[PDB]
């Protein structure tokens, strides 16, 4: 899964690819699965889908907090524009 | 990009899908940056890796607080962990 | 999404198609966040990595029994062995 | 295979693995033999791809099965909602 | 599923791809099958997937003798190879 | 080319795995080639792409054949269904 | 399979893909079955493997010629390096 | 990631590679941001992507500068066609 | 090979587009052929290789500088760093 | 990059997978850029890329003289077809 070696990787480098790339997943799941709710035509199904894509957002969010306390930039940039109100380009 | 075609999505779902996969190409590239800059044996160009990965970082966050505003459960969920004490479980 | 255009299609085929693709999903999720469980060496990741792991069989578990109402022979196998005692291969 | 180097995996970890994948294989090919099945303009082709399919269900039905003995949260979610009456959510 | 324009490619010619693509996933998973009956470490695992690998082979031969059937040259070139002794290469 | 180690895999299993997966890209050389063929508007190429066409079936008959003589249910498979009448799936 | 779209390409670039993509085929092929020659540990499938890798190259001599009589500028840089003597850098 | 083994490759081969694969990763986001940029149909998003995407030029100009200062044919050809006016084949 | 329907995308986009992946492709030559390089153990073809891995770098130049040229920020930045002293960051 | 092991593989074989993989690259960019100069609506642009094209010919040309000179069944073939007036098929 890594592009470099693991002997010259410091394994703090592989936690957070660990994290990251399980973010990753978990943000595709989401994009999946809110477009098949779009376009499904069984309503049962959608309630599925939709039950599953919103708790990919827990298990994503979940994996970022742990990424924030891990990472003093991770924590220095959401900090700074999660929960914020005005322009998020100018924050 | 898209799974299904765009006739039946709903223009919200297609603007949040462009936010989901710029957010995760930014993780990708924080994530590449970083081994990059462990195995990185110049340390003129780890400096810049180093750098850029940080950016990527502040791109990813400016495209999550967006998804936060326009998705009522990123936000529900966002707000339980992030910026927490405790067992993040 | 799908190899065969969907104009050719029947609707119910599409509709099996989202929850066969999501239970594939599901799946990998569960066999990717395993094996970072046994490769992790931060505890409070694992604990986080084994909470969704487990949570992905749940998301498993719902899309396929939606599988099992809206196909008969998905309905018919799971029946033959699922919850069963003797070999499987029987 | 693995995303992670085997040395780090637990003995079962790599077994579910196996399982996994089998299962991820046999739900890819019943979808993409149903799509071909209503494609398909050939009848004597329709009846192969939709004889395969539905013994492709009954090799991902053996599998899971036994991915429910080896894994106890599996058996947990399996058994909550598979062979249910009702909203599958609630 | 296709990549020449479906319009431009005859119904049979789309109908044969609809085959071979078939015979390639169940090749695909002979082998991959196989390789994990020789893996496994665990018995009960090993016996579903020898059962479902030599099923997968039985999938393919019927799909090829469609092949065989609508295709003049699969008919002359697996006449002239099958079933025969002396180096195959002759 | 292998998920699993080569250290755990039979060495028959390996040589069956390098002929699978030569089958594999001449049925998908096989399925482009008469693609192109119906697509290919000069008609001088068309004939090189039907010439390779139909040779990849050769080399795809020849190589099945060895898995014929080399796997006992590859063989019994295969003369159950190649050169028959009827319906296929019987 | 283009990464234009086709209403935009001219029919003699798209025509010169299509053999382009079967040399990039042919030219795998040659390198799939040389490396399976030196791997192989069964003599018969070595012969097989043998035989088609040398006809892979066939086919992307014949197609290649042909990309050299419809493409001014394969013609110009063939003729230049092709069956020459002397450092080919130069 | 390297195409060849690490044993082989000169290290300044391999701080080259980091260098270049970061680039095109820049050059990717760029491209992609650009394009979701025209469009996307809310404007609070647009310009987070059109602010990000000038940003990934900057990246990819960094370490292309450090690519010109540590590959002497980076420098002459980069030194030869980039801040000219003119035909750039000339 | 756009993500982007080509209704919605301005064609100056596409054009760019156009460029950079041709760059992209440009630059993964380059890495590759150098890599064939180090490891090949035919003075010949190792000569083959490093003869069109150097010309991969003037093409992958001449399709930056147009980019440059059709790209305010792009010649921006690229002004700032190219041709400079100091530490790049 | 190989698709066996390089324990296994002759170093005559890696070098020609060096160059075959080289001239499949050559070919693509052909392709693309090939494309792009079609698509293309800016006319300097169109000029960059058909230069560039010509000469990934002329890279093709060079790495397959190479191959002719270093694999005896590229230089049969590619003798019998290049620089030949009359059908290929013959
Ligand atoms: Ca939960
Ligand atoms: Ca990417
Ligand atoms: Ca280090
Ligand atoms: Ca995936
Ligand atoms: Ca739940
Ligand atoms: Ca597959
Ligand atoms: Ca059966
Ligand atoms: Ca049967
Ligand atoms: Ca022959
Ligand atoms: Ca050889
Ligand atoms: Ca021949
Ligand atoms: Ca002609
Ligand atoms: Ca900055
Ligand atoms: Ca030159
Ligand atoms: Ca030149
Ligand atoms: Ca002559
Ligand atoms: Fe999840
Ligand atoms: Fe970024
Ligand atoms: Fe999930
Ligand atoms: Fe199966
Ligand atoms: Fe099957
Ligand atoms: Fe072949
Ligand atoms: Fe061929
Ligand atoms: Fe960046
Ligand atoms: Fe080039
Ligand atoms: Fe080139």
């Amino acid at each position: 899964s890594t592009h470099e070696p693991l002997e010259v990787l410091k394994e703090e480098t592989v936690n957070r690819h660990r994290a990251i790339v399980s973010v990753m997943a978990e943000l595709e799941a989401v994009d999946w699965y809110d477009q098949r709710v779009d376009a499904s035509t069984d309503p049962e199904l959608t309630a599925i889908l939709a039950h599953n894509r919103d708790e990919e957002k827990e298990h994503a969010a979940m994996t970022l907090e742990w990424l924030r306390r891990n990472d003093a930039k991770w924590a220095e940039h959401l900090r700074t524009y999660l929960f914020t109100e005005g322009p998020i380009t100018a924050a």
